[PDB]
């Protein structure tokens, strides 16, 4: 059911975030299971840490760490982990962990759900206390998880963050 | 999954509602994607208000406007969105829309899970508070999207509800 | 879709736990639908009570009652209701209604979700208020239900939680 | 600041309840310290039970047990602890405990801040759902707390209630 | 407690908000008794709607109306009924109403609790979306209370809000 | 009215919490002003954090930065800004920020309120999670702020808090 719904409507533009935590909520970090759909509970979080965003995923793509490609989400108000969300990439944080570069999208609210991020074009466009935040969340927020660290490089573009997702939807349409 | 929940177990009377958005709840408008069977976020919700009911459609059914039928069930508690509620019609606000008219219509809890509606029998029987307060609702909750209002007729009795029901029920069953 | 989540990775020891009721919430008695698999009221819980812990089943189990194996699932944050989670069985509360014997066993989070319950290996290493708590709950929570009430016989292992969980699980299996 | 609250505007028919728990709450007991007038944690409940409505006291009573009079307020939202509400008493629910007996008032909202209870005048005009779940929390509440228990013994009428109000504003 | 918070360490670039009642949360209308200093539930709102900002006053100020100057303050989570915000006036809505003419000034977080706010300056810095927010739910929330209604009349600037204030804290 | 809480019923054994900031909470950092009692908002915290345990002082104690002494209090469900708590110290975290020292004591709720705290006797038997989320969040909380950090030094252990709450009672 989550596992049938589109990348996008029109990708890379035009895309949809499976939502699996909501921003500024309890630390439990629930992820999508792939062959089930089912939302189940992957970690709680050690941290006192919550995300600044809502996280989720794109379906129907294929990072190079084997999972879709992840996606953070600003909205007014927290979604419901399982909710879908119609956005626009704008921007991409660049980072590497125990197992090599990770990247962590930013998409916001599609205009026909709301106007409120229209003005949002580019990754400059966003909140820089927003994007501080994002920073700092990951590379903290498993500081106490044993074997595991992070740490970020920067910040890119929206052209580099629908790069991404073409490669990504490329690479899992191609077995 | 959604789209296997029946209308009914014995439809136009014992009805179920697929609730897509919690009384008292953040203007968050999700709603139910047809194909996917997933919660979409529809809107970003513009006036500073909230559904008085919970509020969701019944499954197997189409209304002239090409959606299924609408449906408010109060409850003593808000309901999660994507949850299946039991219950029985009781009464419906007609009114017109920019796209012709529109019925909201609203159900009780069924008698096996409370018995604190058995008595509304009918439209007149439901708070005179919590009819004013739908109506007027649905009256200004479009007011700030550009296009876009509503113009409300009044309210008509359970037998009225239950043929919108029925209606709508054998129109989807024929293609 | 959660008709599709396993019993487990390696039942008895690994399992999982559909969540359908979180612990500390409103009264509202959700039960997964079995044909449909979605989320459905059952009931609005009549006393003024509450899940000391999570409530859910896990799937792919046939108790004797017709229905699936029972589980409270301690965390430090509720969980949402359909959210899956893997753990480990620890304990058992034995216990009659109107309609013959029942047990809800008792698993706490799997160590890859968190080390926290690492040291509940059986039933006497849980907090001794969690499980007065829990006995308490279920001898009261159905007072005010006609027709209805429980009585608590007393608490069984993780062996007989376990033994539970593989002839519920044979069960099952066998048509 | 609550110890400069009214008793009411026009006791015993209109009255002020100073909250101290919320309706479907955690399972925190508050209480306002006498002395300070400043909201204490008094117990963190041992059974997993909320309170049915908002619960508080009316300021300056004095009931026998040295303590202000109790009182449940229905609304349609949950209050915040330490906020004040006016209302109209319409019941009481009789009850002993391990300290002897004991009484709880049961008040609805002023019609100025909601017309939604007026019709309730006396305590048979409250839903039965709500009558029986306080009944039920009370009796059962305390059961997990080693020598602490209540029997509910019944409810009286909302004449009984202003009774009880006016005595102990005159005790105290 | 509430009866001695300043007015604000500079006014009126500089002041201090007294919160009623949170951005987006039950329709619950508390307010500040001004005899004793509690926070009172003064209604239960009947439109389904819901404060688009934290929505107080500001102490030792009087306007016309007899009451204080009210004040709406937006901030990125909503701030608990009895709290105090330090915040900088940028605009006042202006309308009228069944007892005459009201005005709810605007403030903003000041610098020191937040950099957030910084860039708005004046009536025109703050989002189109939340300012016609502000105006519908001023122009809505009484529908449904018989012989109560409010006309929105306009925005004014910073300078207008700065001079309530002045002017109000005078009166008092 | 929290101007008027006690240091405590027995300091330093038996001592009483007044909480600023709840376990769990929105990014909000409230604290007592010293001159009105009442609830203020002091800053909203930049990073994405929230406090591991209720934060709050006690009352009618001075430290060496001129303010009161700083308690955390784990609770089994988090507590209401602005109420009191009595509770017992078990525990410190000592640490230097752009300020100077700085120390945080720990105590768990008394045996009075709750027995789930009555194995805790001191900084050891807290549970190892627990202790390491509060000096992380106090190593990063301020991280976003410029010209302001913390370094953790390390625990000390109940005798050590008992002695810091006796020494800053007599300072004030
Ligand atoms: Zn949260
Ligand atoms: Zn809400
Ligand atoms: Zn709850
Ligand atoms: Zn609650
Ligand atoms: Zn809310
Ligand atoms: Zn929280």
């Amino acid at each position: 059911s989550l596992l049938n719904v589109p990348a996008g409507k029109d990708l890379p533009e035009d895309i949809y975030v499976v939502i699996e935590i909501p921003a500024n909520a309890d630390p439990i970090k629930y992820e999508i299971d792939k062959e089930s759909g089912a939302l189940f509970v992957d970690r709680f979080m050690s941290t006192a840490m919550f995300y600044p965003c809502n996280y989720g995923y794109i379906n129907h793509t294929l990072s190079l760490d084997g999972d879709p490609v992840d996606v953070l989400v600003p909205t007014p108000y927290p979604l419901q982990p399982g909710s879908v969300t119609r956005c626009r990439p704008v921007g991409v944080l660049k980072m590497t962990d125990e197992a090599g570069e990770d990247a962590k999208l930013v998409a916001v609210p599609h205009s026909k759900l709301s106007k409120e991020y229209d003005h949002i074009k580019d990754v400059n466009d966003l909140p820089e206390l927003l994007k501080a935040q994002i920073a700092h969340f990951f590379e903290h927020y498993k500081d106490l998880e044993k074997g595991k660290w992070v740490k970020v490089e920067g910040w890119e573009n929206a052209e580099a963050a629908k790069a991404e997702i073409v490669a990504s939807f490329e690479r899992a349409k191609n077995k």
